[PDB]
């Protein structure tokens, strides 16, 4: 703050945060799960197919977490920091029923926030396979896209869910074909028959509608 | 905590050499794949040609990345980068094999290594009959691209309900695996795959 | 000018003094960015789903003037590589498809510390189309500003057919950039945005 | 097998491998040899002359300051074609890029033979005239050197085909007729010296 | 004789990854940097007549010298093989592509014991150009703006040179091909940029 646009200072917060982090290690502090707070604030449906059960769309995938290692003290330094993700930890986040990979539109960076918070919103587009019955009904057709972590189960990583449906046509495009009806952001947990331990993922419900 | 994750990070890149197969004694390295099916998002049955999405659930282990882990953490996550890994192709795929998740392995405290991708890729394989009762049976057949037998042995395993999309335009009826072997005219040496044959059709 | 030995120091300099991912602050004031799109063709319209397909040279410059030398009797520009500079983190808001890039990834650093790059980009977006088969046009809008950098970190300044295609379909009928302020119900911060119109129509 | 053994053999490999330079030993030409082994015959346009399909280029040379002695270690080994020397095969009539299928790995064996194969996608114009009739299209594919003299690298077109039902899919829409490969040294105004390639002739038709 | 010393070529490798500098243009004298390109035309494959635009497959014959990289040919090899990641090489871009080039061969080049640089990536890209009477005896007439992307004139100069490579199952034919030398001045900034016209003459066959 005050004295955010010191580049020497900046040059020294990077430098500081990469002799810190550790991108391949998760940073549990202490044993809890890292808590990851996961929200996605669509921007587009593009393609849909009411045969094949197929949704393309592009959402800014709005992903937080903290690493306090990376913390420094901000009383003449800057208050946050851009950094390109290969330097950071990144929690492994995957859509569980996607059905292409996901698309980056955005530069990988992240922010660093001072007191070891990492906000990350990539800008990604992706198709999935979910219930698009009903898309031309007024009532709506209801998409679900599962995410949580691909190798990190709940004791390693936790998804918080906390979004609001209150600002969301603040990303939506006005010249969709489509339009929003509700978001709807629930946590759950998925086990495994083959597999001990259960992940924690958000599943995200999209109500939508043709104009 | 990580200090113990973050050592134990350490140690496995220390030991592993991610080009050299882990051969115990003399024995083959044993690789256990299992598909588990997500989607069948296309299917064509003029040209015999399949579009899938599944679950490659692979293991394997190294003893050397082993440690005790009596009061330290039991796996961790890995970037396969710094693994070996099986070299596993399907013998007759027609794209490259796309993969939708983080390429990360979990490595186990005894050596075991956990490795499965979502992958996304498109065969040629029996369609007959996709849109009958019946179904379709479409094998894939999985194994090694440059070792043989006696240097890495491919071992099938394993239901299918968990996995596979409610809203696929197809249900699956069944899926088996079966140990296979490969040999050639031109070339001495037996090649270990897994034979999965898909049985789906038309919902 | 060419003399090869200067051109390799100026480099070596360079690499010295780059801070590749810090921002070029100076005296706690905001990097200037302007930046100006020119169109080279509209190659696919779809006016059902309002989505356009377009190819674009992205003016784009900006100093860092630690970068800079004495060309007295040295070369006042060089090319150098992407890799070796910061790049201001641009990102088109409305964007469908990856900024795919068409040419050379170099930029000029001229020797009084200002950056020129200036990238081929063909990319979907998706902005109005509605009105292209009318003399008045359809008018695409599109927003592109930093990703990461609020306004008090990076400002983005905003400033015919010397460039479009004559083989279009489409011909241009009018362009502006205007400097627009984006804020969220969310994020406490301004992010500086530019604003570019383009209204064009098909021929007939 | 023994791991110790197999990666020092590795190591071994990549102190005298030399990635970017050709393995002429006494001074004559790399001796290079492709077979390459139809999987499947995708798509064919019989109006724009062009096929996609998918084979196994069977390739194999020698670099014998790769060699050990293999009385108790063992006889091959596989390593990444990176850490190798491989020779700069194109196609001259391909008309995208190749893309590779499979782990890009090869065998170094003890003599210091190298054996590589990938498998591989690319689209070609050729002649796919007579496809729908039964004398067949015959689909010539034309490879070698991008950058070697004739005097620099050498094509074996060596091949049998006896086997073709080894490698091809029973389910392609196509069928296979025959596959022969011959020899072929070709000069440029550009330059001085040959380079030599070896035409595959795709004799197909669907069924 | 000597073309074939695999230790020679070791050691030309190592000369020129010494001298060479992959991101520095080797103006000699105070020259510009003489670059020649030639294409050679191989294929012709989806000519969109209302889009107007081609997909065309042509070596890019480039070449330049950089006498720097020099050696004594007399007992050692004449040229080698080298990765363009060790060498420097113009950054040429076709102004009116509407596609990135696709490269379809391996990206090698030969530098010749004199410095001389050939380099001849075979491309396969799209293009925005005329595509007027492709079905007719005139054909279509598709030019091409081929030069350095951020070097001007006094630092690189473009400079420019039948159908001997074009595939005859096209379902086109090549009636012409012209190359011209060629300037460019924007209101924008001073200098001018050499380029070269490249004159693809075409027509649809029968
Ligand atoms: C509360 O919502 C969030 C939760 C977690 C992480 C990020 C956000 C977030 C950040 C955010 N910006 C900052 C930011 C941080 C980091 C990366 C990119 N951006 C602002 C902004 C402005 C213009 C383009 C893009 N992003 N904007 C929105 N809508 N959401
Ligand atoms: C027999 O089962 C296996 C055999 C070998 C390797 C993996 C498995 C396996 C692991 C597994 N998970 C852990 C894991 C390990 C490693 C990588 C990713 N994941 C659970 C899980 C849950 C939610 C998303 C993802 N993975 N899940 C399933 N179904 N199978
Ligand atoms: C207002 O003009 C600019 C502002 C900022 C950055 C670049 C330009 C600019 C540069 C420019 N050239 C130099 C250049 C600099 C750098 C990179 C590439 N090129 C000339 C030229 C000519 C033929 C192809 C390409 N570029 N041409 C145009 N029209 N604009
Ligand atoms: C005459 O045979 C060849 C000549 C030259 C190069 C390779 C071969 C070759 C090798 C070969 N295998 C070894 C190998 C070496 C290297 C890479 C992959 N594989 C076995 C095998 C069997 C099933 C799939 C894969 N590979 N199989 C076949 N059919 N041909
Ligand atoms: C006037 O001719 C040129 C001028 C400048 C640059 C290249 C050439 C050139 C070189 C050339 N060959 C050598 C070479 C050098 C380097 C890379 C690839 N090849 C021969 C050859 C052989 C087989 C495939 C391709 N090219 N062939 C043709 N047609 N043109
Ligand atoms: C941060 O630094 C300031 C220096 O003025 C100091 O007063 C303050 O106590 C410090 N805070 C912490 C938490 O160390
Ligand atoms: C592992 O280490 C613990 C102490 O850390 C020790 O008591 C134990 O004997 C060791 N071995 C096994 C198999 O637990
Ligand atoms: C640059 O150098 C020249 C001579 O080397 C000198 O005359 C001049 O004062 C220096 N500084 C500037 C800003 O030109
Ligand atoms: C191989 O090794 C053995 C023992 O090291 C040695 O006696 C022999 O001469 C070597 N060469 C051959 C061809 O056996
Ligand atoms: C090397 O070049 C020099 C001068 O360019 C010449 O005198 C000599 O004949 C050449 N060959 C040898 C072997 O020195």
């Amino acid at each position: 703050y005050k004295d955010d646009d010191d580049k020497l200072d900046r040059a020294d917060i990077l430098y500081n945060i990469r002799q810190t982090s550790r991108p391949d290690v998760i940073p549990t502090q202490r044993d809890r799960p890292v808590a990851v707070s996961v929200s996605l604030k669509f921007i587009n449906i593009l393609e849909v197919n009411e045969i094949t059960n197929e949704v393309d769309v592009v959402f800014w995938q709005q992903t937080t977490w903290s690493d306090r290692t990376l913390a420094w003290n901000s009383s003449h330094s800057p208050d946050q920091v851009s950094v390109p993700i290969s330097s950071l930890w990144v929690p492994d986040l995957a859509a569980y029923n996607a059905i292409s990979k996901p698309e980056v539109l955005t530069p990988q960076l992240a922010r660093v926030v001072s007191d070891g918070e990492v906000l990350y919103m990539p800008s990604i587009r992706q198709r999935f396979s979910c219930d698009v019955s009903g898309v031309d009904t007024e009532s709506g057709a209801t998409c679900r896209i599962k995410i949580g972590s691909w190798t990190h189960h709940s004791r390693e990583i936790s998804v918080d869910p906390t979004t609001e449906n209150s600002d969301d046509s603040e990303y939506f495009s006005q010249y969709s074909r489509f339009e929003i009806l509700d978001v709807t952001q629930k946590k759950n947990s998925v086990t495994y028959s083959c597999c001990p331990e259960a992940y924690e993922d958000v599943e995200v419900s999209l109500n939508f509608r043709k104009k």
